[PDB]
């Protein structure tokens, strides 16, 4: 079970490494750059546990929403390394990595994800951690104006813990529908958990190829 | 002399590959994307060669100017890809590389290359072919607005070939400076020269590590 993931997908640039349910995990909350930090933490990561890249078994990686630029070249990089060591990949949605999270330090089975996508809209799902440790889709993916969003769905009555950007960045409008809710502490995904949702599609055989 | 190069950077997405004075040359002019099409050509390149990456002595790419998402990509992916045969690398101006092609077809040794950034500004700079085959930079890299570009140095009477975007996007404004110019059929870099300038870094020790 050895995965290697890169995300690049918000402010926070991140890689970590799972052997053997054993995350040995690096971030660092970044700047206008990328590159430049996520060679030398692919690298931190391995040393920190005598690994090469053909050691791994597969390769994750953010597939956004998030940051156009950003999501490009993470992905960008981690198909680089995949194909010097010929290994299979793990597109992992940003949304949902970040409902891994909400489960990681809160213990939360109902989460609300919103990215604060840019010029007035918002990157929206919401997940359900459903019995054998998976994620129902209680919303598919989507791209709306909050605003919009409010009147859509009446849906449930249950209490959704709040992830990602949108949240602190439309109060006002994401206020607008009973579905309780819970602050988070949460705002980016992390590779933390990315791997953590990698190492269930392997047992799904649900990878690509190299050339996704 | 085993080198593989990667360029993204304008319209044209490109890869090729010297196996020893032989450059099999793979050439795209692309689209809104560019991943889709970077890896598949780097194998078929290494196909018809019978080279894996670890073969190679040396990973080239575009270092830019040229577009703000598309030079990172490139990048992310000549790091990716560099990082697991342990490849040095070799950054590559843009610029420069235009003009290589302008003597790959024409033999111009007077080249002024202008390259169309955005918000109306140029990416410029003019070299001029040594004895060596090298090119001294009778102009250091810039960005101008071509309008400042035509009132700042009176310079030179020489006939250079344009080349890049900015001349055709741009005449009236780089019409005024007496310079001898000549058009060029040339638009955008291509891994096919930008090898060959990278076979001539190697033989002076000019390479980086893998995390430049």
């Amino acid at each position: 079970a050895k995965i290697l993931a890169i995300d690049t997908a918000t402010e926070n640039c991140s890689v970590a490494l799972l052997v053997n349910d054993q995350v040995i995990s690096r971030s660092e909350v970044a700047p206008r750059d990328h590159t430049k930090k996520v060679l030398p933490m692919v690298d931190e990561v391995l040393k920190e546990a005598g690994l090469t890249l053909q050691d791994l078994d597969a390769l994750a990686f953010g597939r956004g929403p998030g940051s156009f630029t950003g999501v490009r070249i993470g992905i960008g990089i981690a198909q680089g390394l995949a194909f010097g060591a010929e290994l299979p990949m793990i597109g992992v949605s940003t949304l949902a990595a970040m409902a891994q999270a909400s489960y990681r330090l809160h213990g939360a089975t109902d989460v609300a994800v919103a990215i604060d996508a840019r010029m007035s809209e918002v990157y929206w799902a919401r997940y359900s951690r459903q019995e054998n440790g998976e994620w129902i889709g209680v919303d598919e993916e989507c791209v709306i104006p909050p605003a919009r969003l409010a009147e859509e769905a009446q849906a449930d009555s249950k209490t959704w813990t709040t992830a990602g950007t949108g949240w602190s960045a439309y109060q006002e409008e994401l206020a607008g529908l009973p579905f309780n809710t819970a602050d988070s502490e949460v705002l980016y995904p992390d590779s933390q958990d990315i791997v953590i949702l990698a190492k269930q599609e392997l047992e799904k055989g649900n990878t690509v190829p190299v050339e996704e």
